[PDB]
C-alpha cells in the first residue's frame, strides 16, 4: 500500500534526534507517520532488528498493522497510548539503564507487549478480580497481528526461542491489568524494603517484568504538567463517555469517577490515584535503579499540581 511504501522508505531519524530517551518526551506534536519513525528506532536501537534478523519491510507492515487494531474514537486508549508506554519502555532500557539488567528476549517480549498491550480497546474501563478479560482480548490481538503473512517479526527465532519469548509477551500484556498489579506489588515492595530483591531469581524477574509494564502503561502520571493535564482530560473523556454510554444501553447510574458531572472532582481523584497506585511503584522502580528517579520525581510534582487545583478548587 501507499501508507506501507512511504513509511518503509522514508529515512529514520536517530534516538537522539527523535528525542525518545527522554521520560518527558510527548507525541502531542508528532505525526502518526512520526510516531512510526520513533516505534522503528525503538526496535533499531534496542538491536532487536539485527540481532533477530528483522526484514525492515516486515517490521513496518507490523508496525502499521499493530496502529491499526487501536480505535482513535477511543479518547484515552488508542495507538498514541500504546506508543507512549512502549516509548516509556525504551526510555527506561535506555536512560534508565534498565537495559543490561535483562535479556534481548525479555527486552523484545516488553517492547512488543508495550506496543500491542491494549489492542482493540473499545473504552470499557474498571475500578480496581476480573480475571483478565480484556487484557486476554489484547493478547489474542497481538497473537493474531504477529501471524499475520508479512507481519511476522518473530521470524528467525528458534522454536523454543518463540515458545519462550511468547510466554513473556503473553505475561507482560496480563500484567498490565491493574487487579494484577494491586496483587502482585505487595510482595515486591517488601522485596525491596527488605534490601533483599534479586533479579538472578526467576520469579522475582517475572515480578519485575509485570511491575515494569506497568510503570510504562501509566508513565502519563509522570509526565510534565503540560502533558499530564493534557492526557488526564482524555481519561477523564473516556470514562465520562463510558458513564453515558453505561446509563443508555444499561440503566445504571455511573459512579462518580464515570459520570461528567462531578468532574470538578478530578483533581481529588488525581490525587488519591497517584497515593494508592502510582507513587509507590515509581518510588519502588527508583530503588531498582536510581536512574529511574525523572519517573519518580515527575509523579510527585504531578501530585502537588493536583493537590494545589483540589483545594483551590
Ligand atoms: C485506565 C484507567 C487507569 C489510568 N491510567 C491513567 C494514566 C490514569 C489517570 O491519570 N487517572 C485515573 C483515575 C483513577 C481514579 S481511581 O478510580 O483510581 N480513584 C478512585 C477513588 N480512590 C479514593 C478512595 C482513589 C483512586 C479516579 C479518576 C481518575 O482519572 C480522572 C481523569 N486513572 N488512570
Ligand atoms: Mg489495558
Ligand atoms: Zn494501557
Amino acid at each position: 500500500t501507499r501508507e506501507l511504501q512511504s513509511l518503509a522508505a522514508a529515512v529514520v531519524p536517530s534516538a537522539q534526534t527523535l528525542k525518545i530517551t527522554d521520560f518527558s518526551f510527548s507525541d502531542f506534536e508528532l505525526s502518526d507517520l512520526e510516531t512510526a519513525l520513533c516505534t522503528i528506532r525503538m526496535f533499531t536501537d534496542l538491536n532487536l532488528v539485527q540481532n533477530f534478523q528483522m526484514k525492515h519491510e516486515v517490521l513496518c507492515r507490523w508496525i502499521l498493522s499493530v496502529k491499526k487494531n487501536y480505535r482513535k474514537n477511543v479518547a484515552y486508549h488508542n495507538w498514541r497510548h500504546a506508543f507512549n508506554t512502549a516509548q516509556c519502555m525504551f526510555a527506561a532500557l535506555k536512560a534508565g539503564k534498565i537495559q543490561n539488567k535483562l535479556t534481548d528476549l525479555e527486552i523484545l517480549a516488553l517492547l512488543i507487549a508495550a506496543l500491542s498491550h491494549d489492542l482493540d480497546h473499545r473504552g470499557v474501563n474498571n475500578s480496581y478480580y476480573c480475571h483478565s478479560i480484556m487484557e486476554h482480548h489484547h493478547f489474542d490481538q497481538c497473537l493474531m497481528i504477529l501471524n499475520s503473512p508479512g507481519n511476522q517479526i518473530l521470524s528467525g527465532l528458534s522454536i523454543e526461542e518463540y515458545k519462550t519469548t511468547l510466554k513473556i509477551i503473553k505475561q507482560a500484556i496480563l500484567a498490565t491489568d491493574l487487579a494484577l498489579y494491586i496483587k502482585r506489588r505487595g510482595e515486591f515492595f517488601e522485596l525491596i524494603r527488605k534490601n533483599q530483591f534479586n533479579l538472578e531469581d526467576p520469579h522475582q524477574k517475572e515480578l519485575f517484568l509485570a511491575m515494569l509494564m506497568t510503570a510504562c502503561d501509566l508513565s502519563a502520571i509522570t509526565k510534565p504538567w503540560p502533558i499530564q493535564q493534557r492526557i488526564a482530560e482524555l481519561v477523564a473523556t473516556e470514562f465520562f463517555d463510558q458513564g453515558d454510554r453505561e446509563r443508555k444501553e444499561l440503566n445504571i447510574e455511573p459512579t462518580d469517577l464515570m459520570n461528567r458531572e462531578k468532574k470538578n472532582k478530578i483533581p481529588s481523584m488525581q490525587v488519591g490515584f497517584i497515593d494508592a497506585i502510582c507513587l509507590q511503584l515509581y518510588e519502588a522502580l527508583t530503588h531498582v535503579s536510581e536512574d529511574c528517579f525523572p519517573l519518580l520525581d515527575g509523579c510527585r510534582k504531578n501530585r502537588q499540581k493536583w493537590q494545589a487545583l483540589a483545594e483551590q478548587q
